[PDB]
């Protein structure tokens, strides 16, 4: 369940000491943050903490992928820490560890109201529980070692908050391995639970899902799980040609096509049936001679196939009328995954029609959740993270939500 966990505004942290893992994985361009959009994104939770008599609040996070080796100046936090300060309007102590006894001794009893930012997690192999060495050979974390490491870590607070909710699917030491007694998610978690539990728990109704992106074999689980809550269902994107291809004969050219999941279009269309779920497939598409951002560009129904030699990279405009009415239709929705190549002007018109669309739907009271690593891209992008209801800062765990896996991390958190 998400729906009965403990999340930071019920937990007392008046004189505790609160080591918090959060987000911090921003892109960088050498050493030098690019979107500094997920530190602002945790300040709510950190601030909270420091309002309401927090001893201390210690930070750890990771960023990039170092695989459990020290990386200090490719992959160190260091320039989060002086980004967060500017945020905060607070000094940041930051450390150039994040465990042992010079680590646990910095952390023990700080000052009151001290902020503490830890270093990389993943320079540890014990944090993923694996990685690689210098030679790029696997190693594998000993349990004594990993004990160890989770041990120091719980050593550094009183109280445990998650609110890195992006990293909730894996079962990481900072994610599972904290032993507190009170493990609370801090307040974007408190946020990404509230809203999938209303995909999954207790949707409002009519609840439409649009389902796009590129790869037809890594939606198969996502289209099966939301055909048991949903009351309709836009299948856009790339995975769309495999379901034109198989239902209508489509002619597609070099479109996307996955000839295995070819094999159960019919099967995932049965079940859609079967459980009353309207499904809108786009019927034209603006084609490209070649997967290229300056492409030659063309237009394409079901009816008229795509070109031999040309790719469907977006819907047309026909497609975004039969998209717009099933949005119209809906009081909730869940988006995951851009309905064209969003990326490139030419091919974004669908994405960018469809978000305005979800946008005035939002207005009027639609509840709207964007989960997807890319389709919340297309909201940053378009500058909508507010007039949508929910942006999730969680791509690869948005989707194993909305798949209908428990995410470790969630687990873990304290009941009730
Ligand atoms: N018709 C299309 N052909 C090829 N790629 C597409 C098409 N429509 C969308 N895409 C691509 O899908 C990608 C997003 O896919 P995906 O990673 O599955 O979404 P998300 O990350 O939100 O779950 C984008 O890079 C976009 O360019
Ligand atoms: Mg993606
Ligand atoms: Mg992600
Ligand atoms: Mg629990």
């Amino acid at each position: 369940s998400l729906s009965n966990k403990l999340t930071l505004d019920k937990l007392d942290v008046k004189g505790k000491r609160v080591v918090m893992r959060v987000d911090f994985n921003v892109p960088m361009k050498n050493n030098q943050i690019t979107n500094n959009q997920r530190i602002k994104a945790a300040v709510p939770s950190i601030k909270f903490c420091l309002d309401n008599g927090a001893k201390s609040v210690v930070l750890m996070s990771h960023l990039g992928r170092p695989d459990g080796v020290p990386m200090p100046d490719k992959y160190s936090l260091e320039p989060v820490a002086v980004e967060l300060k500017s945020l905060l309007g607070k000094d940041v102590l930051f450390l150039k560890d994040c465990v042992g006894p010079e680590v646990e001794k910095a952390c023990a009893n700080p000052a009151a109201g001290s902020v503490i930012l830890l270093e990389n997690l993943r320079f540890h192999v014990e944090e993923e529980g694996k990685g690689k060495d210098a030679s790029g050979n696997k190693v594998k974390a000993e349990p004594a070692k990993i004990e160890a490491f989770r041990a120091s870590l719980s050593k550094l607070g009183d109280v445990y908050v998650n609110d890195a909710f992006g990293t909730a699917h894996r079962a990481h030491s900072s994610m599972v391995g904290v032993n507190l007694p009170q493990k609370a998610g801090g307040f974007l978690m408190k946020k990404e639970l509230n809203y999938f539990a209303k995909a999954l728990e207790s949707p409002e109704r009519p609840f439409l899902a649009i389902l796009g992106g590129a790869k037809f074999a890594d939606k198969i689980q996502l289209i099966n799980n939301m055909l048991d809550k949903v009351n309709e269902m836009i299948i856009g994107g790339g995975m769309a040609f495999t379901f034109l291809k198989v239902l209508n004969n489509m002619e597609i050219g070099t479109s996307l096509f996955d000839e295995e999941g070819a094999k159960i279009v019919k099967d995932l269309m049965s079940k859609a049936e079967k459980n009353g779920v309207k499904i809108t497939l786009p019927v034209d598409f603006v084609t490209a001679d070649k997967f290229d951002e300056n492409a030659k560009t063309g237009q394409a129904t079901v009816a008229s196939g795509i070109p031999a030699g040309w790719m469907g990279l977006d819907c047309g405009p026909e497609s975004s009328k039969k998209y717009a009415e099933a949005v119209t239709r809906a009081k909730q929705i869940v988006w995951n995954g851009p309905v064209g190549v969003f990326e490139w002007e030419a091919f974004a018109r669908g994405t960018k029609a469809l978000m305005d669309e979800v946008v005035k739907a939002t207005s009027r009271g639609c509840i709207t959740i964007i989960g997807g690593g890319d389709t919340a891209t297309c909201c940053a992008k378009w500058n909508t993270e507010d007039k949508v209801s929910h942006v999730s800062t969680g791509g690869g765990a948005s989707l194993e939500l909305l798949e209908g896996k428990v995410l470790p991390g969630v687990d873990a958190l304290s009941n009730i």
